[PDB]
C-alpha cells in the first residue's frame, strides 16, 4: 500500500573532485525521503582514483541501495567508473554500452609513449577491483581482467561472466527486471530485496 | 625553516564514530602541518565496523604516512582494531601486546550463546581483510585466519608470518626500526621512504 520512491539522476563526464559531490548530493537526498533505491545513469570515461575511492565508499555507507546504470546507449563505465560499478548494490547495462579497460596509468609522456602505473601501483589496484568483485559476489578474475588486459565488455558479456546483474534498454526494463533481486553488497547490514511493484520515479536534476 | 616532525597521538577503548572524529583530527594536524608522519598509539578491543571503514578510508587518502603502533605493552589492536592496522601505512607492536581476533559476532542470545555473523556477511569481511593485506603486501591467508580461525598473533608471530613490519619497545626504538622502510600503502600514489633519522617528536593531545 506504501508508496516506493526511486530516484534517477544522471553522471557524465570525467571522475573528479566534484563527482564525488554529486553523488554525495544524489544519494543523501534519497536517503533523506527513504527511497527504495537510487539509480544512477553513468557514462564515464574515467577519472581520478581518490574521488573514485570517496564514491565507492559513499556507495558502500548508503542507507539506502545504489544502482549503477551504464547508460544511455554508447555510454560507457570505463576505468574509475568500472569500481563504481562494481561498489554498487546492483548494477545494469543498457544494450551498446562498455564496461571495463581499467589498465592504471599515470598520464602521456613527455614524447612517444603512455605513462604505464610502476607493478606495485598496479598490484595493488588489481587487490582493490577484486575485493569490489569477491565484496558483492561477482567475477574476481574478470576484475582483474579490467586491468592486466585492458579487458572491456559488452551488456551480454559482462552478464554471461558474472560481473553485473541486469541488461536493460531503459528506466523502466531496469525496475522490471531488477524488481525481486536482493542486493550485491550490504544495505545498514542486510542484503535488501529491491521492491519495484508501483514505484513513482522521480528525476533529480543539477544545475 | 624545514623540520621533520612526527606526530603521536593515543587512541584507547572501543571504536565509535567519536573514534573516528579523533583519527580525523589528529591526522588533519599532522596534514596540516606537513609531518613526516604521524604514529598512532592504538589499543581497543574492537567496535562498530562502519567507524573502522570511515577510519580505514581516512587512513588510505592520508597525505602523510600513519603508522599504527600497538601500545603500551598489554594493548591489543582486536577485532575492528586489526583492520586500522593492516589499513595503515606500517605496523608496529610493543612486545606483550596482541593483533587478530576478528570473528565478526553479533552479539549474545537469549540464552549465553554467541551469535555468528551469517556466512555472507563473514565473507564479506573476509574479502574486505584480505584486500587491505594484498594492498600493502602484508600475509592475506594469517589475515583471513583472523576471521575464520579467531586467530590472534604476538608481536613475534605477527612479525614472523609478515603482517607487521617493527616490534619496537618505544617510540624511540619504532622510529631507529622504522627509518629507511617504504610505506606498505601508497600516500598519494607514491611509496614513500620514511626518514626518521633526526625528528621532532610532538605529542597531540585530546580537545
Amino acid at each position: 500500500l506504501a508508496k516506493n520512491i526511486v530516484y534517477v539522476a544522471q553522471i557524465k563526464g570525467q571522475i573528479t573532485s566534484y563527482t564525488y559531490d554529486q553523488f554525495d548530493r544524489y544519494i543523501t537526498i534519497a536517503e533523506q525521503d527513504n527511497a527504495e533505491a537510487i539509480i544512477i545513469e553513468l557514462d564515464t570515461p574515467g577519472g581520478r582514483a581518490d574521488a573514485m575511492m570517496n564514491i565507492v565508499q559513499r556507495i558502500q555507507q548508503s542507507k539506502i541501495p545504489v544502482i549503477i546504470y551504464v547508460y544511455p546507449p554508447g555510454a560507457s563505465a570505463a576505468a574509475a567508473g568500472t569500481y563504481i560499478a562494481l561498489g554498487s548494490h546492483l548494477i545494469a547495462m543498457a544494450p551498446g554500452t562498455s564496461i571495463g579497460a581499467c589498465r592504471p596509468i599515470l598520464g602521456y609522456s613527455q614524447n612517444g609513449s603512455i605513462i604505464e602505473a610502476p607493478p606495485k601501483i598496479t598490484n595493488y589496484f588489481i587487490a582493490y577491483i577484486k575485493s569490489l568483485a569477491q565484496e558483492s559476489g561477482r567475477n574476481a578474475t574478470i576484475a582483474e581482467e579490467f586491468i592486466t588486459k585492458d579487458l572491456s565488455l559488452t551488456p551480454e558479456e559482462a552478464l554471461k561472466y558474472g560481473v553485473i546483474e541486469v541488461v536493460a534498454r531503459d528506466i523502466n526494463e531496469l525496475l522490471k527486471k531488477s524488481n525481486g533481486m536482493k542486493t550485491k553488497i550490504p544495505v545498514n547490514g542486510r542484503y535488501v530485496t529491491l521492491n519495484f511493484t508501483n514505484v513513482e520515479v522521480r528525476y533529480l536534476a543539477p544545475s
